[PDB]
């Protein structure tokens, strides 16, 4: 009872695009900031290219080409774009470069700048981004701030499908277990509402600007604090309304956690007068550069000019 999957999936050749530095390097993979030129088409886009490093080279083009398979298939504004895979003796991802990082790290830095507004609808924007994935039936399983990312501070995706799963499909080491729903620890199992749990960390992880959930505690130790019924504290900036609504999400009965698309409909109201839900020092004038429109802005991005220049979100397919 399922859908033929017809997504196409394009191959970059290697000529096309440049790597221009790295985004960052880790014992698992390497990422690169560069531009991508197809051939003939008088366009570049600015894209992130990733490499990765499992402990054989066949088993670690196995991992990506998983990704590769889900952002191939997922169309959505809050969910990141896959422009294509390219074949070099290690596969190559190559996807819609985000400027403004990851959520989690430019909450940090930019937390004396970050108002209401601003965190309520990273909040709708995310929950549509899983409400999403809930209709194509696909769970996550690994929501969370470092896995967001930003197109511009009014604009957020979400990231990392690489551990992604169909709901029920047949699938456990350095597993985020801060994260992870109670179930997802005990008996490996996860859910769309399992997700949902997830979205409660990643939310506070916002609230918090960028805190460490259960910072200072052993991994071993979380799920017997959960089974307790201790959960994460109420950040200062949060009224008890937005506190209710993490809260639901760390439930240990998942039917009663809400569903994204009713985390959709609160956090959009709270957005309609956010200082009344969230409380924060200064709130009225606080701004957030977004120089997305002056190409000056993308020419220092990558250093080069860029008059020809293309986000991914307007370049669409058909070639
Ligand atoms: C949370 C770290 C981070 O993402 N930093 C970051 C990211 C970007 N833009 C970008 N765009 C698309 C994809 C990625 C990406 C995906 N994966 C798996 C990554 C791993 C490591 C790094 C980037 C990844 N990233 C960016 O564009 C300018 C800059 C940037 N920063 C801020 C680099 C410094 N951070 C490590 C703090």
């Amino acid at each position: 009872g399922e859908a033929p999957n017809q997504a196409l999936l394009r191959i970059l050749k290697e000529t096309e695009f440049k790597k221009i530095k790295v985004l960052g390097s880790g014992a698992f993979g390497t990422v690169y900031k560069g531009l991508w030129i197809p051939e003939g088409e008088k366009v570049k886009i600015p894209v992130a290219i990733k490499e990765l490093r499992e402990a054989t080279s066949p088993k670690a083009n196995k991992e990506i080409l998983d990704e590769a398979y889900v952002m191939a298939s997922v169309d959505n504004p809050h969910v990141c774009r896959l422009l294509g895979i390219c074949l070099t003796s290690t596969v190559q991802l190559i996807t819609q470069l985000m400027p403004f990082g990851c959520l989690l790290d430019y909450v940090r830095e930019h937390k004396d700048n970050i108002g209401s507004q601003y965190l309520l609808n990273w909040c709708v924007q995310i929950a549509k981004g899983m409400n999403y994935l809930e209709d194509r039936r696909l769970v996550h399983r690994d929501l969370a701030a470092r896995n967001v990312l930003v197109k511009t501070p009014q604009h957020v995706k979400i990231t990392d499908f690489g551990r992604a799963k169909l709901l029920g499909a047949e699938e456990g080491g350095k597993v985020p277990i801060k994260w992870m729903a109670l179930e997802s620890i005990l008996h490996r199992i996860y859910t769309h509402q399992s997700d949902v749990w997830s979205y409660g960390v990643t939310v506070w992880e916002l609230m918090t600007f960028g805190s460490k959930p259960y910072d200072g505690i052993p991994a071993s130790e979380i799920s017997s604090i959960l089974e307790k019924g201790e959960r994460l504290p109420q950040p200062p900036i949060c009224t008890i309304d937005v506190y209710m609504i993490m809260v639901k999400c760390w439930m240990i009965d998942a039917d009663s956690r809400p569903k994204f698309r009713e985390l959709i409909i609160e956090f959009s109201k709270m957005a309609r007068d956010p200082q009344r839900y969230l409380v924060i020092q200064g709130d009225e004038r606080m701004h957030l550069p977004s120089p997305t429109d002056s190409n000056f802005y993308r020419a220092l991005m990558d250093e080069e000019d860029m008059d020809d220049v293309v986000d991914a979100d307007e370049y669409l397919i058909p070639q």
